[PDB]
């Protein structure tokens, strides 16, 4: 689309952020969900989108990935820096106030937001990870819980 | 996706709508992004994804459709529908304070949102429409002007 290099521009803007149009997530939901429709004749899925998502969000920090959900109003991640220098993983990432906070569901349902999670830690620390949601709000649960590996 | 069932019932109700974070355009825009780098491998259109979106959002009638506009914060939608009912198309569609105001180019930006009001018309008359963006805010104009055909 004409429209992608102007995208590429905003995220790195925060001015163009913060004065933009803000849409309700339903919406933003909404979208994906006609994608996949006419993704489907071919296959990618959530996890993989956002693992790209985040790879061209790339924060330069793990505060500027706190910064950056705050932004695009995803809640507020909780990540130990201290642990992530020194210790050896699992590392697990808590997420308070996440999008589709209504939602009632068995399974944790975040599956786009591990992505993310996965894709701009190895923007940050230059290798790879995979990011598995093990507990999640629609649950129940007061939190989001990500374990992060390799 | 396990959350796309949630997504379908979310845009029926007005307060989960209402009461759901809200996320600036720009991220919504980089998702669309991301998918197209993953859509290609194979070919839709942005228009395309509208006229899904507008089907789905389904409005009864042309004010509920102005007032989903304002409730996806897409701006201000200028149809006269005494002409609609009445007399025969082209139709003019006025868009003020859509998303986006601050791209800057030569030929009009908003594809997906001409998909949009396409979809939503054949859901509230029962025929189909095409629509083309003919000025756009992206070319220093006041309103994005739509005309609408068939
Ligand atoms: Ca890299
Ligand atoms: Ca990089
Ligand atoms: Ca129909
Ligand atoms: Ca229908
Ligand atoms: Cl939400
Ligand atoms: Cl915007
Ligand atoms: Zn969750
Ligand atoms: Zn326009």
């Amino acid at each position: 689309e004409k429209i992608f290099p102007d995208i590429l521009e905003a995220i790195r803007n925060e001015e163009i952020i913060k004065e933009s149009k803000k849409i309700p997530m339903p919406y933003f939901g909404l979208f994906a969900l006609v994608i996949f429709d006419k993704v489907k004749g071919s296959e990618t899925s959530l996890y993989e989108i956002g693992e790209e998502f985040g790879k061209m969000l790339s924060p330069k920090n793990i505060e500027e990935l706190k910064k950056i959900f705050k932004l695009m109003n995803f809640g507020d991640l909780e990540i130990d820096e201290n642990k992530i220098l020194l210790k050896n993983p699992p590392y697990k990432i808590k997420l308070s106030n996440p999008p589709y906070q209504w939602v009632s569901k068995e399974e944790p349902i975040h599956d786009f937001i591990a992505g993310i999670l996965a894709g701009c830690l190895e923007e940050i620390f230059y290798y790879y990870f995979v990011v598995n949601e093990v507990e999640c709000v629609s649950q129940g649960k007061d939190k989001c819980v990500f374990e992060v590996k390799e």
